Order: C-alpha cells, then structure tokens, then sequence
C-alpha cells in the first residue's frame, strides 16, 4: 500500500482572536496572519463567502504549521477593541505580523499565493550577495523593481539604514546588498551607494546624497514605486490595479512560455524603455498562464482570445476597453507601431 500525498486533515488551527486571547496569541507565534474582516450578512450567500475564506487559512494554516506561522480572524464588531490595539485599520483584509512589523497582504486571496507569501514573510529581509551564482541571480532579475547596496560590513552604520529601509518593503521589493569589492566593483558602487533598478530596466538609478538615511532610502522608493512597465502578480494584484493613471491601464496580454507572448514581450520591454522617462505612463503586463481562474471571465469581458498576444485600454470604472487587432498570419506589431496605436486610443 503506498503512501498518499498529504491532504487537507479538517483539523481547526485558525484561532478567534479575542479580547481575552489576543496578547497570548502574540506571544506564542514569531509570524502571526490575522484576517480583519466584517461579520457574514445573515445571507446564505455571504455565509458561503466567508465560509470558504475561512477553509483557505485553515488550509495555509496546516501547510505552515511546522514552521510556526499562525492564522487568526478579528471580527469588525465582536473584536473592534482588539482591531484598535493592533491598528487593523482596512476591512476585509488580511495583516501580517513578524515581531514588531507589521506587513500587509495586498494579493489573491488563495492557499498557493498566501502560503508562498509567507514564506517570503520569514526570509531576512536583505539578500546578501557573496558568490558568482548570488551575484547572477540579481542580474537576472528583471520583473520587479530591486535595490543593490555597497557597505564596510554588516555592522556599518549605512547597511543598518539599508536594512531598516528593506523591512519597509518586505517582501514586496528585493533589496540586495555586498560587503565584497570586487562585487560592488562589477556593479559600479561605490561605498555606501545604492542603486535602484525599475522594473524591466537594464540601466538604474542611484539614490542621490550618498550615504542614504533609511528615510531617505523609503522617499525615493515610494517616489519610484511605479515602474513603465508591470507584471500583475498575485500576491500585489490589487495594489498594482488601483494604482490606474487617471481612470485607465494600458494592459497587455503575453504567456512568456510561448513564443509569440515572448517576442511580444520583448516588444513590450522597448516600448517602456523608450518612454521610461514618461512620468504619467502606466502598462500592466498579464501573464494568461499566472491567473487560469480569471482567463474565461477576460475572454468574454474584452472579447478577445487569450491564446495570443494582446494589447489593449482598460477604463477601470466599468471594465470598458479597447483592444488592438493583431492579425496572427503575419509579424506583431513593432513598438513604432504600437506607440503609434496607443497614442490614436488615447487621443480621444
Ligand atoms: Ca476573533
Ligand atoms: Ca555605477
Ligand atoms: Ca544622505
Ligand atoms: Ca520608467
């Protein structure tokens, strides 16, 4: 008889927090998940709701079990006092606490996001750099914004301020750093200088009046905090969707594992770094392949096909959109060519 692959066991581990309870529980986990969320309507419906939020902590609650992640809800109204004390200030939203910060949950709220979420959560917040293999993997990262600093060492008044600046972030933004100088020589930093890398951008930007304060590390972050160009990815899908440039998104359609979303990727990468400079620009990049659950509601919404690359307008009151033709029989359109459609669409 082989042994069956773990399953979900029905055992309860999501704790009602409480006023009673609420300092013991905060003493007994390193990283506590707590669910703020308004009381179920008395609806059949909204019961189901919150019926199936709730099985999905309890989900993530058994798979994080071991390494000491708790789950907790705080109702809105039996537990208002205790929402107050720990500063749950936004409904129906889920805060994480690790030690004494506080991080909150901007993405799907599904078992598979919340558990890789959380993983992330434990990390250290600053990735040091010391091999080749270290140093090549934040070359190659290219989908989100990343932070790399050069200190004396760990204890270096500078990298204490890099570092309290990392927990700012995390585990949103990937801040590296290097005590090593022939790393920082490779990436051209000098001592205590920093250098900030948009999203799909090859040259950075260095933080200026070196050496950098953490508050001066966290202004020019969220000052920078939008790139040209942006993945949607579910564990900040909500953030980057209401970040809209004056009512629209610029959305763009492309699986990266197939080699026309690829080709209309790369595309998509020179477009945002010919405009780069554009303060008001905004395009949001759609993997089909990250979101299976959503890819029939946004074939039938914009009444295209996902199977190919797509570019369209989105109006993010009423999901009215616009959608470029592209004619598969032949090339996808240059970025000249898309500039030039983009430019005709927001004319009007
Ligand atoms: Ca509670
Ligand atoms: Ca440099
Ligand atoms: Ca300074
Ligand atoms: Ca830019």
């Amino acid at each position: 008889e082989g042994l069956d692959f773990p399953e979900y066991d029905g055992v309860d581990r999501v704790i009602n927090v409480n006023a009673k309870n609420y300092k013991n529980v905060f003493k007994k986990y390193e990283v506590l998940a707590l669910l703020y969320h308004e009381p179920p309507e008395d609806d059949k419906a909204s019961q189901r709701q919150f019926e199936m939020e709730e099985l999905i902590l309890e989900l993530a609650a058994q798979v994080l079990e071991d390494k000491g992640v708790g789950f907790g809800l705080v109702d809105s109204e039996k537990d208002a006092a205790v929402a107050k004390k720990l500063g749950l200030t936004e409904v129906d939203s889920m805060y994480v606490f690790k030690g004494d910060e506080v991080i909150e949950y901007d993405g799907e709220f599904s078992a598979d996001t919340i558990v890789e979420f959380l993983l992330d959560v434990l990390e250290d917040p600053v990735e040091l750099i010391e091999g080749e293999r270290e140093l090549q993997a934040f070359e190659n990262i290219e989908d989100e914004i990343k932070l790399i600093g050069y200190f004396k060492s760990k204890d270096s008044e500078h990298y204490k301020a890099f570092e309290d600046a990392a927990e700012e972030f995390h585990p949103y933004i990937p801040f590296f750093a290097t005590f090593d100088s022939k790393v920082a020589k490779k990436l051209t930093l000098k001592l205590n200088e920093i250098d900030f890398y948009e999203a799909f951008m090859e040259e950075p930007v260095t933080i200026p009046d070196k050496p950098n304060s953490e508050e001066e590390i966290v202004n020019f972050v969220e000052e920078h905090r939008r790139s040209t160009l942006r993945k949607l990815k579910p564990e900040s899908m909500y953030e980057t969707w209401e970040d809209d440039m004056d009512g629209i998104h610029i959305v763009a359609f492309a699986e990266e594992a197939d080699p026309d979303g690829f080709e209309f990727l790369e595309t998509l990468k020179a477009v945002a770094q010919d405009n780069t400079e554009n303060p008001d620009l905004s395009i949001i990049w759609i993997d089909p392949d990250d979101f299976p659950l959503l890819v029939p509601y946004w074939e039938k919404t914009f009444d295209i096909d996902l199977s190919a690359p797509q570019i369209g307008v989105v109006n993010v009151t009423d999901a009215d959109s616009v959608w470029m033709e592209m004619d598969d029989e032949e090339d996808l359109p240059s970025a000249e060519e898309l500039e030039d459609w983009l430019e005709d669409v927001l004319e009007g």
